[PDB]
């Protein structure tokens, strides 16, 4: 019988209290939705890495367990007794957790009065046992469930309770969930993980010769050769089988059996005991000068072992002779053999040689050998070379002395197998990124897949699996490609987006709506009428200033870590130097931005400007922060701080307060509404604001009776635009990305900052008190160095891209001046600069961190068609346009201003004469009234 | 210039390339490979 886990098992898997917080764990935990073996009410279950026991019982007929391939557990009235040591103490279902980790016995368990819910398991009782659990078994419905390694993503709420959990390796859409670190995913693209297609076989290719190799001849030959002679023999083409058989250089001897070598020879000699330290690379001595002299890059393994009753003799021995003067120190692997006596009386040492540097492999040691498998991923060893990947038949032309083909990286790439001399390349196996596109949980758990750079005939790491559709991009998987063509919503790639249709659709973007203009030779379009559009362009301005303090984030109040800190010196010195660089310049780009105007200029009391409202825009005095409508609700729009200030990391004010900003716009707004762009200039000099209209719609171009006849017209159209402009705002919570992604990104900065201290960066801990009060001071050194440059470094990196990022600020700050300077302070021609359409004008409104500028432009509307010339011919006399364009309702002929359907009577008042009609190309007769 | 060339990086497979040793390792150097995907993504982003 079997049943489904649901989320069923999840413990408690340490003694801390987090208070609502996700926090991440890699522990031994029983995978959701497992398959979990079912009883109805005793088989011996295997215990392979601890288990979940759950009961549903109302009887108390499950009473105990027994552990061992011994330990007993009987839960009995009296109390539950556990004997191995000995230790004694104390429908519903019952849920417990075994585990056997480090020497330790842990049980959990949980009481609920499978169900589909979520219950963690607090911890029980720790024991010290010792012994080796195999196998358990029940004693008196039941089910059993295994644990696996795995990670688990654990939400604490404020009472420290685990509330739910999330199983990263479950599927795609959790995977997502633990990249994020949160439950709500909002609809985007995220990259998850990596695929790597996996190994199926382990093959091994090893020379077919099995002739073990003439080790002993060497070891046992009864007399050695003398020192001053030494012997050197050659090892060639056999299986060298250490375990026959110790300072070994460059290698292990315990590893000795699993590597082939090539030059391999070995070197004998009888020497006077002490002088075995001499054999050795670098020593210095007679032997080690005169005699024998190793390489000082040498790579194999001195072997040496008192022969006593082989070579000691009553007499003295003088067999063995030593070179005890010499001109000058031998070269390495050197002889001399053009002399003095050990006079041995009551050792025999071998150096054996080789190179493990590619080559043929002459000399390999026992490891048998198996088939040449190719075309699939597989983990190949040839000839002691170890990887994994897809061996393929080769086109290369190696040559007879070669073995090994290498890459630009100095990889080997092409092998020659070692039996059958045939050439493969060694392909990596098939592997890319993985993508998941979520249409945002709020919406649905439904998620599509992209494996990148990756057809889908290939397409395992993830361990999950999941409208299969090829891009440029890769393979999607879990999306419908249609037909039809959207306005991006996610980006694919190469064309390709997708999006949430109750299903997930993947399509090629659209451009925007075809569009054909009826070009003519004598046609015109000219707007009738026209919209005031206020639109809103929000800029950054100055990011968060902060300050690091070193030793508080490196040692953290431990004084030896802050004693071997000095040993750089002028590493945070220039790191606190390049942070408060960035502060002041955070202070100049508000000062560049708002403080343009040396005056502060006040409103008047009466508030009326010709119909035109600008309260919304203008301070409310009934607020306490003397804010305006649209800059309180950009201000509402926009104990972690703490916790980072303990770990050195802190937040400095900026110089101006959001009042003083505020003062600031205000006095920007009040010099335009009352003076127009004269106080940019020089002193302010006051203007009715319906005739500073018409200034600024003669600037587009515009006559300046178009606004003063329909002023009420105007008026009220920027009335509207600017009510508008709040809905617009406080509706969509997009609006003010830009803002809210410094802020996340200062946010970002800064908690990768902090989770660095948790980095080890290869050591044992990342606890400095840890690694003094458990080591040896000089390697306590080594160790809390190792932790010193890892956190050195995360610092660095830290202020590096708060540098960049600063730069970027810089220039957005640049921006904002320039805009403010140009767009509040003057009218601007430079198209698309101050908003989309023709510049009118612009006001300023503080942002927690920048500027907004609502952008006033004049948008041409109802355009009607028009037959015009060039020019009008009359009396043989050829007129041109003073300041317009000619027009023609069809019969008569009008001249009109470009921007505004005016026509006017065609007078010598507003053409001038240029010439005959007997140039102009599509001039036409009419007639010029005088 | 508008763009330039919209790069990913392996981590894992760049530092070890098929070294389970030296991955499991390189689990313990923290979220260097994090950081770098993240600065990778976000240079991707603004190209587009
Ligand atoms: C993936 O394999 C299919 C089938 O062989 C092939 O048509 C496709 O071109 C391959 N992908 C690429 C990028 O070449
Ligand atoms: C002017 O436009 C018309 C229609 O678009 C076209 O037939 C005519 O050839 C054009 N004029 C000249 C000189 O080509
Ligand atoms: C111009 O448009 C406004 C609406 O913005 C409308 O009330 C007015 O009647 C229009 N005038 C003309 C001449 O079409
Ligand atoms: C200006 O607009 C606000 C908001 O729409 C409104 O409450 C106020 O009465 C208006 N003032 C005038 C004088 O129309
Ligand atoms: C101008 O004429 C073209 C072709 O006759 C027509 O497609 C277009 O809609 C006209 N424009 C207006 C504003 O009526
Ligand atoms: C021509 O313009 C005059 C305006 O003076 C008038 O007859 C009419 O608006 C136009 N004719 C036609 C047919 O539209
Ligand atoms: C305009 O007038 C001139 C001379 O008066 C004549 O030659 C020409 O043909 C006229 N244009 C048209 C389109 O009739």
């Amino acid at each position: 019988a079997y049943t489904n886990s649901f989320t069923r098992g999840v413990y408690y898997p340490d003694k801390v209290f987090r208070s609502s917080v996700l926090h991440s764990t890699q522990d031994l935990f029983l995978p959701f939705f497992s398959n979990v073996t079912w009883f109805h009410v005793n088989p011996v279950l295997p215990f392979n890495d601890g288990v979940y026991f759950a009961s549903i019982e109302k009887s108390n007929i499950i009473r105990g367990w027994i552990f061992g391939t011994s330990l007993l557990i009987v839960n009995n009235a009296t109390n539950v007794v556990i004997k191995v040591f000995e230790y004694v103490s104390q429908k519903n279902l019952r849920e417990f957790v075994f585990k056997n980790i480090d020497g330790y016995f842990k049980i959990y368990s949980k009481h609920t009065p499978l169900p589909q819910g979520f219950s963690a398991l607090e911890p029980l009782v720790d024991l010290p046992i010792g012994i080796n659990i195999t196998r358990f078994q029940t004693l008196l419905a039941y089910y059993v469930g295994y644990l696996q390694p795995r990670t688990f993503l654990l939400k604490y709420n404020e009472n420290g309770t685990i509330t739910d959990a999330v199983d990263c390796a479950l599927d795609p859409l959790s995977e997502t969930k633990c990249t994020l670190k949160s439950f709500t995913v909002e609809k985007g693209i995220y990259q998850t993980s990596n695929f790597r297609v996996q190994p199926t076989e382990s093959i091994v290719r090893f020379p077919n010769i099995t002739n073990l190799c003439p080790f002993d001849e060497v070891f046992n030959a009864t007399r050695f050769a003398s020192v001053y002679a030494w012997n050197r023999k050659r090892i060639s083409n056999c299986v060298a089988d250490y375990s026959v058989l110790f300072k070994c250089y460059g290698v292990s001897p315990t590893k000795l059996n699993d590597l082939c070598f090539t030059n391999v020879y070995a070197d004998s000699f009888v020497i006077r005991g002490d002088e075995v330290r001499q054999i050795a690379p670098g020593q210095t001595g007679n032997i080690a000068d005169y005699n024998y002299k190793l390489p000082d890059d040498f790579t194999g393994c001195v072997i040496a072992w008192n022969s006593n009753k082989l070579d000691s003799k009553v007499s003295g021995n003088y067999n063995y002779l030593y070179r005890l003067f010499r001109k000058s120190n031998l070269k390495p692997f050197e002889r001399d053999i053009s002399l003095r006596s050990y006079s041995f009386r009551p050792y025999r040492v071998v150096v054996l040689s080789f190179e493990l540097l590619h080559a043929p492999a002459t000399v390999c040691g026992p490891k048998k050998s198996t088939n040449l498998v190719k075309n699939k991923c597989v983990n190949f060893n040839f000839n002691g070379l170890k990887g994994t990947g897809v061996l393929t038949e080769s086109n290369k032309k190696f040559l007879p002395f070669q073995q090994f083909g290498r890459d630009i990286a100095d990889t080997t790439d092409a092998v020659r197998d070692p039996q059958t001399l045939e050439i493969l390349d060694i392909t990596p196996c098939s592997f890319g990124g993985v993508s998941v596109i979520t249409p945002g949980t709020n919406t649905s758990n439904q998620v599509a897949v992209l494996y990148q750079g990756v057809n889908c005939t290939e397409v395992l790491t993830p361990t999950w699996r999941v409208n299969v559709f090829q891009t440029r991009a890769g393979c999607l998987i879990g999306a419908e490609y249609v037909n039809n063509s959207y306005e991006c919503d996610i980006p694919i790639g190469a064309g390709i987006c997708a999006s949430y249709q109750q299903s997930i659709i993947a399509y090629t973007m659209s451009l925007g709506a075809e569009n054909s203009v009826a070009y003519s030779n004598n046609s015109i379009a000219i707007p009738t009428n026209f919209t005031i559009s206020v639109t809103t362009e929000i800029l950054p301005v100055s990011m968060t200033k902060t300050s690091v303090d070193c030793t508080m984030y490196i040692c953290g109040d431990s004084t030896e870590c802050s004693n071997l800190l000095l040993q750089y010196g002028s590493f945070c010195t220039q790191l606190k130097r390049a942070l408060t660089g960035i502060a002041v310049e955070q202070d100049k780009n508000t000062q560049e931005v708002f403080a343009q105007v040396k005056q502060i200029y006040k409103t008047p009391p009466i508030k009326y400007f010709g119909g035109f409202n600008f309260s919304q825009i203008l301070p409310d005095p009934s607020k306490p922060s003397k804010r305006s409508p649209i800059e309180d609700l950009l201000f509402n729009k926009v104990d972690l701080i703490c916790a980072q200030k303990f770990k050195g990391l802190t937040v400095l004010p900026p110089l101006l307060t959001d009042e003083m900003i505020a003062q600031y716009t205000s006095a920007l707004l009040a010099g335009t509404i009352t003076s127009g762009w004269t106080f940019g200039a020089g002193p302010a000099l006051q203007i009715p604001f319906p005739m500073q209209m018409a200034y600024r719609f003669n600037g587009i171009g515009v006559t300046q009776n178009v606004l003063y006849e329909n002023q009420k017209l105007i008026a009220n159209q920027f009335n509207s635009a600017i009510g508008k402009i709040q809905d617009s705002l406080s509706s969509t919570p997009s609006a003010l990305g830009k803002l809210q992604d410094v802020v996340n990104h200062n946010a970002q900065a800064l908690n990768t900052l902090v989770k660095q201290l948790s980095s080890k960066f290869g050591a044992i801990s990342s606890v400095l008190n840890d690694i003094f009060s458990r080591l040896d001071p000089p390697e306590a050194e080594v160790q809390i160095d190792r932790l010193i440059t890892g956190r050195l470094q995360s610092l660095q990196t830290y202020v590096t891209q708060q540098l960049i990022r600063a730069a970027e600020i810089r220039a957005s700050a640049n921006l904002a001046a320039t805009k403010m300077s140009e767009c509040v302070l003057g009218q601007s021609k430079r198209v698309d600069f101050c908003g989309k359409g023709y510049h009118l004008m612009s006001f300023p409104q503080s942002a927690p961190h920048g500027v907004v500028f609502l952008h006033v432009t004049y948008v041409p509307a109802q355009e009607k068609n028009f037959t015009t010339a060039p020019a009008i011919c009359h009396d043989g006399k050829a007129h041109f346009p003073r300041e317009g364009v000619f027009v023609s309702n069809g019969t008569h002929w009008f001249v009109t201003q470009r921007n505004f359907y005016e026509p006017q009577i065609i007078t010598t008042d507003n053409t001038f004469v240029s010439g005959n009609c007997d140039v102009v190309i599509g001039i036409v007769n009419n007639t010029v009234y005088d």
